């Protein structure tokens, strides 16, 4: 649905490179917890046992509405790992829809390199599809349950604002979160939020690769990942191109690898020397595509003026992480098996440049990886 979701606006907080989170309550009576919003996974899991980096955690023994599934689960992430016990309980989202649903919950009892010290989040809400749920696809993911048990429409939208805060609009599309119009790309397959990139540009200049290279072996939208991550081949070409475009200043070879910071006196970052990056995505009409363009203010992340280069290599395909998303209002329109992009009303920019979403472009031919 469309309108004004004034109670849901600004319901996200983050700690800069540590993830965006929403407040949720579980159990009876309600226990409160901060939950990482992760479009790149499908399990709802919460710490359920003391751990050095948890201020609080879920206490199953205090919930009258708790139920044990008498089954264990473990998950490894691109980053870390946790193990737990499956169960169900009542779940609410205070600054969300006014509903309460029964959902599956992994009670996290052991973990390594998962809970980030000082992140202030205690759990994870995987918003992807059941196909990538652990132990298997029979564990209904949270959002599925929310849609089946209430009249919340099958759809949510995300405006992540860098600098961390933002908005998770559950069930609708809030028009005050974007300017211009919304462009949609088909979701290739309901597992991850898979999309297809058909062309890449650095400051208008085409990288000029077979478009299969761009989606090998998949391209995804993943709010649980900080960086823009590109297949090694695409990554090398892009960094070459980006180096060429910012030559008026030279940087340690290890800046381009994420291994070193770079700094400028306060408020003098030479943004203009850095090119803009553009991904063309497949449109909904045949042979049409559209373009999203991000600024250096997106791929150069600030670090407690200092910056880390937030584009990196991947062997698991393209991950359009938070670097990409912070430019845009992103609509995960699941009812319609599409994802929408519009210019974020909150994205960070200077006076000379802004993120963009333009289209349509005629595009010939095939870009998706097949098994």
């Amino acid at each position: 649905r469309r309108g004004s979701f004034v109670e849901m606006v600004d319901n996200l907080r983050g700690k800069s490179g540590q993830g965006y989170y929403v407040e949720m309550t579980v159990g009876s009576p309600p226990q409160t917890l901060n939950i990482l919003v992760d479009t790149g996974s499908s399990n709802f899991a919460v710490g359920a046992a003391p751990h050095p980096f948890l201020h609080r955690y879920y206490q199953r023994q205090l919930s009258s509405t708790y139920r044990d599934l008498r089954k264990g689960v473990y998950v490894p992430y691109t980053q870390g790992a946790w193990a737990g016990e499956l169960g169900t309980d009542l779940v609410s989202i205070p600054h969300g829809p006014n509903v309460t649903v029964r959902a599956n919950i992994a009670a996290i009892t052991e973990s390594d390199k998962f809970f980030i010290n000082g992140s202030n989040w205690e759990g994870i809400l995987g918003l992807a599809y059941a196909e990538i749920a652990r132990p298997d696809d029979s564990l209904e993911p949270f959002f599925d349950s929310l849609v089946k048990q209430t009249h919340v429409p099958n759809l949510f939208s995300l405006q992540l604002c860098g600098a961390v805060g933002g908005s998770m609009i559950i069930g609708g599309i809030d028009h005050s979160l974007y300017t211009g119009s919304l462009w949609y790309t088909p979701i290739r397959r309901e597992w991850y939020y898979e999309v297809i990139i058909v062309r890449v540009e650095i400051n208008g200049q085409d990288l000029k690769m077979d478009c299969k290279e761009y989606n090998y072996d998949k391209s995804i939208v993943d709010s649980g990942t900080t960086n823009l991550r590109l297949p090694k081949k695409v990554f090398e070409a892009a960094v070459k191109s980006i180096k060429a475009a910012s030559s008026t200043e030279k940087f340690p070879d290890g800046f381009w690898l994420g291994e070193q910071l770079v700094c400028w006196q306060a408020g003098t970052t030479p943004w203009n020397i850095f090119p803009v990056i553009s991904l063309y995505l497949m449109g909904e009409v045949t042979n049409q595509s559209f373009r999203i363009t991000i600024l250096p203010q997106q791929y150069l992340r600030p670090v407690e003026d200092c910056y880390k280069f937030a584009i990196s290599q991947s062997s698991t395909g393209t991950v359009m992480g938070a670097v990409i998303m912070e430019g845009f209002y992103v609509v995960f329109d699941r009812a319609r098996k599409r994802i929408g992009f519009a210019v974020s009303a909150c994205h960070v920019h200077d006076e000379f440049r802004t993120a963009a979403v333009e289209g349509p472009f005629v595009t010939l031919d095939d870009c998706g990886y097949n098994i």
